[PDB]
């Protein structure tokens, strides 16, 4: 019963960004309902995944990501994370460069639907949260 996959962190990573875009992915999920990360249009940034594992490696883990404007569904994305041995210390995965849209008809708030599983299709975690395109920060 101790699971073996500890999802526990989204960040995104974002040279250009004002602040930290960090989600406490072992609290209280559905407060980032509530919540959303700003992006200036146009910027480059990664989405970094922080896990953790347990007993067991773990292999084809996968990060799938659904996109949602107007609660209709815009994009889904899956990334290919990897193989993970057990230990102590996190593994932060991280997807490859992507870019924020630009212009004033991609401004707006966009909902996301996250999921961290593998080749046996386990539901490690599953979150929402919310990203919000500006013109500035």
């Amino acid at each position: 019963m101790v699971p073996n996959v500890v999802v526990t962190g989204l960040t995104l990573v974002c040279s250009s960004a004002p602040g930290p875009l960090e989600l406490d992915l072992t609290g209280d999920l559905e407060s980032f309902k509530k919540q959303s990360f700003v992006l200036k249009e146009g910027v480059e940034y990664r989405i970094k995944i922080s896990f953790r594992v347990n007993r067991e490696i773990v292999s084809g883990m996968k990060y799938i990501q659904h996109t949602y404007r107007h609660g209709v569904h815009i994009d889904h994305t899956d990334y290919m994370v990897g193989s993970y041995g057990p230990r102590a210390e996190e593994y932060e995965f991280l997807t490859p460069v992507e870019e924020a849209p630009k212009g004033m008809l991609a401004r707006g708030s966009y909902s996301i639907k996250s999921r961290f599983t593998d080749d046996d299709k386990t539901d490690h975690l599953s979150w929402e949260w919310n990203l919000t395109i500006k013109k500035d920060w």
